[PDB]
């Protein structure tokens, strides 16, 4: 029998008004193989955090690690000091509070280390959480909301393992060219999961957690998914789409039709990406299992969802340019062990420590490359023109509106709020506004969510302190 698909604990406040996380590592099986993983409150993953617009939080965070580790909260608008970028260290046996001031729409964000130049193998060793935001105006509609029943997270990632059955991740010139990926699909940490679901509406909170992997989300019998959230919240309305592409750190809220008799696979079609459509992801690979039940669920698929500001006039605002690069000597020789190993399969579809960068420059911790303006619209372009990676590009600090994906307007499912963008060989523009201070010494990110790329250089700091007073 395919295991019960895990369902990560919905943890509040508690009468102090904290929440307490612990990072720790601890043990995990998988096909039958002990492996040492990494999580919050537990061996692998984390609990989902569940906030209130509004409301203030303090989380109390103990590192139990022998390592620093940060704690980010992606898709969270909050000061630069609470942040939890790299400059946001936790000593091995230390602990960190931080008060949240949560004032944004509902979603559903997450939370993940963003240790410099190793958040790439702390996410691969287990850590990642949720972050659930409610608001007034969410509330009122009529969607699934049974945690767990039929309004469940969905936290998909690759992972690979050596013989010995360990997690098997190392920065190497390949891994560091193309992105780490493995060929073993986990749902919530485990492979192939069931879940039991009641007839009528299931909502499906989707993270893709990968590392590098994109994703495509459909279902095995061809049934609609309806789009009700992005990264930063509810649409307009539902968007009802045949597939779902995500990339690596972005989420989107679902609702799928459950019909009595018909049990049906989430599934993950092939990606047009380097490396990513080996076997097995040359072909459509199971998420998990929906397994209809009898029990009670009101859930409905609301006409309307919320309403979406107007895009403000573009003319006057700040433009940056953001102009993404790897070095050429990287690019070769990752490529050429790729197609080596793995030939023509590996293209499908289609030192080096601060190879990556973001115009001309690698990553550097001690200087911001900017200092943005606070509570005023800029456009931001960034470029991939120059190579033919995938660039999932997210900017902390901010839900923003994409204006222009790739080459084109957003798909409608896209034109929501965000925190991702795509940008692969072609130039992207997004509409930004960061309301919340970042001084140097608690910068705000901006970089390739594939972790690698992230890690090996292609990250900038900003700051954010004032607006115009000219
Ligand atoms: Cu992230
Ligand atoms: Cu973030
Ligand atoms: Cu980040």
């Amino acid at each position: 029998e395919r295991p019960t698909l895990p369902i990560p604990d919905l943890l509040t406040t508690d009468a102090r008004n904290r929440i307490q996380l612990t990072i720790g590592a601890g043990q995990s099986t998988f096909g039958g193989k002990t492996a040492t993983t990494w999580g919050y409150n537990g061996n692998l993953l984390g609990p989902a955090v569940k906030l209130q617009r509004g409301k203030a939080v303090t989380v109390d965070i103990y590192n139990q690690l022998t390592e620093e580790t940060t704690l980010h909260w992606h898709g969270l608008e909050v000061p630069g000091e609470v942040d939890g970028g790299p400059q946001g260290i936790i000593p091995p046996g230390g602990k960190r509070s931080v008060t949240l001031n949560v004032d944004q729409p509902a979603a559903t964000c997450w939370f993940h280390p963003h240790q410099h130049g190793k958040t790439g193998r702390q996410v691969a060793m287990g850590l990642a959480g949720l972050v659930v935001i409610e608001d007034d105006e969410i509330l009122k509609l009529m969607l699934p909301k049974q945690w767990g029943i039929d309004d469940v997270p969905v936290i998909v990632q690759d992972k690979k393992f050596s013989a010995d059955g360990q997690i098997d991740y190392q920065l190497d010139v390949m891994t560091a060219a193309v992105g780490w990926f493995g060929d073993t699909l986990l749902t919530n940490g485990a492979i192939y999961p069931q879940h039991a679901a009641p007839r009528g509406w299931l909502r499906l909170r989707l993270l893709n957690g990968c590392n590098a992997r994109s994703l495509n989300f459909a279902t095995s019998d061809n049934r609609p998914l309806y789009v009700i959230a992005s990264d930063g919240g509810l649409l307009p309305e539902p968007v009802k789409v045949s597939e779902l592409p995500v990339l690596m750190g972005e989420r989107f809220e679902v609702l799928v039709e459950v019909n009595d008799n018909k049990p049906f696979d989430l599934v993950t079609l092939p990606v047009s990406q380097m490396g990513m459509a080996i076997a097995p992801f040359d072909k459509p690979h199971p998420v998990m299992r929906i397994q209809p039940i009898a029990i009670s669920a009101s859930g409905a698929l609301p006409d309307t969802l919320s309403s979406l500001p107007a895009l403000p006039s573009l003319e006057g605002l700040t433009v940056r340019k953001l102009q993404l690069s790897m070095d050429p000597m990287l690019d070769m020789m990752g490529m050429q062990m790729l197609m080596e190993k793995y030939g023509d399969q590996a293209m499908a579809g289609m030192d080096f420590h601060h190879a990556n960068k973001i115009n001309g420059q690698a990553f550097d911790m001690n200087k911001p490359m900017f200092a943005a303006a606070k509570g005023q619209y800029e456009r931001w372009v960034i470029s991939g023109v120059g190579d033919m990676m995938l660039h999932p590009f997210h900017i902390h600090g901010t839900q923003f509106r994409i204006l222009s994906e790739n080459g084109k307007p957003p798909a409608a499912h896209r034109a929501g709020w965000k925190d991702t963008v795509k940008v692969e060989g072609n130039v992207s523009e997004v509409l930004v506004k960061f309301n919340h201070d970042a001084p140097k010494e608690h910068a705000y990110m901006a970089h390739s969510h594939l972790l690698e790329h992230e890690d090996t250089g292609m990250m900038l700091g900003f700051t954010v302190l004032q607006g115009d007073h000219g």
